[PDB]
């Protein structure tokens, strides 16, 4: 059977539930010896083995599981699972405990029954309805053939810009654009409702901030770290006035909003990710939160492609890059502000997080640094060398 | 006994307004400031309606006549502004002098006083209550706001009426010895395409011309900004695409056939500029460009604050975009290189070339650095850039089949470089 049949979870024991897909085929929830549960394919299934083709083949032809429809595999990395080269099976590896899920099934009927088109078109949906919370277990939308994420149409851009294939205007288009999606997809996530930030939640920010800040400064190494503990105190005052900013309207949000999280394709655009950001507790993806939040994730990546663009093109030429990161990034506040007016729905953004969780992103990119990949610390150093000094001198005044 | 200046003015001669054409008699005097010893400032208005600004002497020979250079009516204003009729307001500043000695000088009549400051009389005044030069609201705007990189001003000489203060004359330091940016910034890139200066020595002076225009529009954004109305960005619109059908229909030779394929194109970003509602407006220049700098020993001065003269004589004091000056200077930037390759035998034209891309960025850098330093960023919206930028050219299109015709050269090869 499959109860009685260690690194079984991690991608390349107990069980709790059982979907047989049949010829073998299953998808389990293995609970670990850490009460850790977790969304294994089972033949662990590899891309090309079937399970993902199977799990869409049962969701075609309909008590503990759910499986929703709308109306070869290879896989690219959760888990994503191309299937067919039509749809895309993702599945979960890290479940939460016995709470909340992923809260993509949650934003993606949100943005479709609000009219957001700017995205995947829907397929199905696993999900483990046994328990006390219901858990998302797999997602599968369309398969957008020949696109590319942000890491790479938005560092081309900028390459084709520093090459003079581009010119201003054209590469931030893209960065306009990008505004008016993210204020539709706000628009649209803001229907479910607004919270209002109590109290304990923003100082539960500051805390979480000043923590991670202490985390990064103990950490980075050598003259970026010098650089970061001396801009740590400038840092740590912003991350004060928290305090003041109690009310704040909290909405769904994308939770993890980057480039890398936009697909470009024939000239249109799509958002992908859903399941909240990664570095956030299980029990916490789904909770409400700023749509600044995203606002600042995303201005940071803009900042990031032209960091990136300086560090990996040779012969680049840095000064056009560097005026499109200050460019592009006004280009998309502009026309998020703007769409955000047209759709009446100004309140939801709260530009006064804008320097605070701005510094609170950068903070993690040197966490993320030396936790996955140690070069990358020139790329917060890079940011916050523009920005804390000019940030500092306006409240010095 | 004595009749006085009224009854003088309305038995003089028309031509007593002018310093050859023929005006319309009699004449009638509006108003009078009393300079002393029989010299005087008349606000004159012929029988055509046409108002005047006549420096007026009193002569034992003929009663009163216009006032030449050695009468005296020049040193006895800027005497008036070393130191009161209603209708008149005399503001004077720091540096004013009481110099003496006149000499005629042509740059509407200009008078040397001192050898070291300029008389300029308004000859031609607007009609009562309607627009006219805003020229003294730009340069007193620029002085009371600490603006220094200009001719000094002395005084200023303005009739009191209408929205703005009708200009009648102005005092400002003479600077004898100082070439405008036709010749200096000609000799700069020159000198450039012949290795005499570097790259960084020949974009100092692009940087230079950014600090000042943004000190300058921070000065003049001190009055007050208006936000542009969706009617203003739609005549912009309207005139534009007039501007180019006249030029698409005037322009002849390859040049003629590049804008008419590239007219389409120029109109869709016309198009663009209907988002553009609510961007600021503020007293600007209006008729920004390099040769409207002059350049002696590392200083800088800009001139000529009487606005666009194309444009009709009623709106040249309206505000307009920040953005429209720095279009004016970045554009004439580019055809100051187009003209050292156009003009230069045996020259290079690759650091010429590449001294127009990388100057206008040295000015937009230094342009953008002081405003943010100023605490004046609100003042200019990028947007209007390129929109702005090609109505800029199309107009050197427009000059040239009115006045040059060989220039279409210049906006032919601007316009190649800007395009996609
Ligand atoms: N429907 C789709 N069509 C085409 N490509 C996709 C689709 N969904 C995701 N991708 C690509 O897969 C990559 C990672 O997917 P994502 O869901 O962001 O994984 P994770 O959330 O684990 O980072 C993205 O860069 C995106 O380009
Ligand atoms: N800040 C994180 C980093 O991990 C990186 O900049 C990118 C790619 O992982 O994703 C972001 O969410
Ligand atoms: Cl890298
Ligand atoms: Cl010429
Ligand atoms: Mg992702
Ligand atoms: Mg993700």
């Amino acid at each position: 059977n499959w109860s009685e049949l260690p690194a079984l979870v991690l991608p390349s024991l107990r069980l709790d539930a059982l979907l047989d897909l049949g010829e073998g085929h299953a998808v389990g929830v293995v609970r670990s010896a850490d009460a850790a549960r977790w969304t294994v394919p089972l033949v662990r299934s590899r891309p090309g083995d079937g399970t993902a083709e199977h799990l869409v083949a049962a969701l075609a032809r309909r008590a503990a599981f759910v499986l929703e429809a709308f109306t070869g595999e290879r896989g690219i990395i959760n888990e994503s699972v191309i299937v067919g080269e039509c749809a895309v099976v993702k599945w979960a590896v890290r479940l939460p405990a016995e709470e909340p899920g992923s809260p993509a099934a949650q934003r993606i009927a949100a943005l479709a029954r609000g009219g957001f088109t700017e995205m995947p078109r829907p397929w199905g949906l696993l999900t483990l309805a046994e328990g006390a919370q219901p858990v998302l277990l797999a997602s599968v939308v369309a398969y957008l053939p020949g696109a590319l994420d942000g890491w790479d149409w938005a560092v081309d851009d900028v390459r084709r810009l520093a090459r003079g294939e581009l010119t201003m205007d054209q590469a931030l288009l893209p960065a306009a654009q990008l505004g008016t999606l993210t204020a539709r997809m706000h628009a649209a996530l803001a229907a479910r409702g607004r919270t209002p930030a109590t109290a304990a939640d923003v100082a539960a920010w500051g805390v979480r901030m000043r923590e991670e800040l202490d985390e990064a400064v103990a950490s980075v190494p050598g003259a970026e770290g010098e650089r970061l503990k001396a801009w740590a105190p400038r840092i740590a005052d912003v991350y004060a006035e928290l305090d003041a900013l109690a009310g704040t309207p909290l909405i769904d949000v994308h939770g993890d909003f980057h480039v890398g999280q936009i697909l470009r394709a024939d000239g249109r655009y799509a958002v992908v990710d859903f399941d909240g950001n990664p570095v956030l507790p299980a029990d916490q993806r789904a909770a409400r939160q700023p749509a600044a939040l995203d606002v600042v994730g995303m201005t940071a990546s803009l900042d990031h492609v032209g960091r990136v663009v300086v560090f990996r093109t040779p012969d680049v030429d840095p000064a056009p890059v560097r005026a499109w990161i200050a460019a592009a990034q006004r280009s998309f506040l502009d026309a998020y502000r703007t769409t955000l007016a047209r759709l009446d729905a100004d309140d939801l953004f709260d530009d006064r997080l804008l320097t605070p969780l701005r510094y609170a992103q950068e903070v993690r990119e040197y966490l993320y640094a030396v936790r996955h990949l140690p070069h990358w610390v020139y790329v917060p150093d890079l940011s916050l060398t523009d920005l804390l000094p000019e940030r500092l001198k306006d409240k010095l005044a």
